[PDB]
């Protein structure tokens, strides 16, 4: 059993647009980086029932990019506004202990909040990838408007996964005007701007508990004009799409990249790529 194995997660509050041409820069494969685990989650509007038609494209596209480069597809799972799919290089599976398991979390009567856990386990070590859905309006079971729910948590069961990722647009905000927060991202003050953002609040409240952010370093990823670089400034700058990382069982993750593909223009949120390298 390897020393390491590497992850790439990306992320989009997609809406109603289609998956791109070019995914080789979406997933993080354009410099010919070769990871082992693959987690792509999408936000938005009608995925299951599929009135665009667009469920064909996305397979036929990922699984004719993807099989070529050695990988297993363990599972899609879609619902009216989550996706969440996950890959893993075919050489690493083992049918006897892979206990491939994914779970579904609905908040409302609708099915349109919850979240998605798929979990598996390779080299006898469990990986688990959450992604979740809130609305501002909701009722939910923190009588926060974030989209965290204890039951998509897999350190917090009595057994805790090793390594843990949730990837998804977590409702969490900027909480400040737009003119103050548009005048930090022109001065590239990253930092100063992530101190209004909600995550920590989040936390103070118990929420993602003990979930690692990496550094952020890019500008925030919401809203923009379709097909621009400029901020609606409707919405205060945010960052919608984040990912976050734990262990359970004290392993070793460390993030090599965070960022948002700018490239990725075709909507109102920006898609979010991270890289992690993590030690068994
Ligand atoms: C641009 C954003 C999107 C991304 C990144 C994306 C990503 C994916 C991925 C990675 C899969 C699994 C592919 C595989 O089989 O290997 C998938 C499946 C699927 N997608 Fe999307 N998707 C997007 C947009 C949409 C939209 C707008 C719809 C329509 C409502 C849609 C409908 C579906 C359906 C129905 C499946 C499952 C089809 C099947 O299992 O036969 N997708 N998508």
């Amino acid at each position: 059993p390897p020393a390491q194995l590497s992850v790439h997660t990306v992320s989009w509050n997609s809406g109603h647009e289609r998956a791109p041409t070019n995914l080789e820069e979406l997933l993080g494969l354009n410099s010919g980086e070769t990871p082992d685990v693959i987690a792509v989650a999408v936000q938005g509007f009608g995925f299951q029932t599929d009135k665009p038609q667009q469920g064909p494209a996305c397979v036929k596209n990922f699984q004719s990019l993807l099989t070529s480069k050695g990988y297993t597809k363990l599972k899609n799972t879609i619902t009216e506004t989550m996706g969440l799919t996950v890959y893993c290089l075919e050489k690493h599976l083992d049918q006897n202990t892979l206990k491939n398991e994914t779970i579904i979390v609905t908040v409302d009567d609708q099915k349109k909040s919850g979240g998605i856990v798929t979990s598996f386990t390779i080299y006898n070590k469990r990986f688990s990838f959450t992604t979740s859905r809130m609305s501002d309006e909701d009722v939910t079971s923190t009588n926060t408007k974030y989209a965290y729910d204890t039951r998509l948590d897999y350190s917090k069961k009595d057994d805790p996964s090793d390594f843990l990722f949730w990837i998804g647009d977590l409702n969490v905000r900027v909480e400040t005007n737009a003119t103050h927060a548009k005048s930090l991202v022109d001065q590239n003050n990253i930092d100063g701007l992530m101190a209004f953002d909600q995550l920590k609040k989040a936390k103070e409240q118990k929420l993602f508990d003990g979930w690692t952010e990496p550094q952020v370093t890019f500008k925030p990823t919401y809203k923009f004009k379709p097909n621009t670089d400029e901020y609606d400034l409707s919405a205060t700058p945010s960052w919608t799409d984040r990912a976050l990382y734990k262990s359970g069982t004290g392993k070793t993750i460390q993030p090599l990249s965070y960022n948002s593909l700018t490239n990725y223009k075709q909507t109102e949120h920006r898609p979010v790529l991270a890289k992690f390298r993590v030690t068994l």
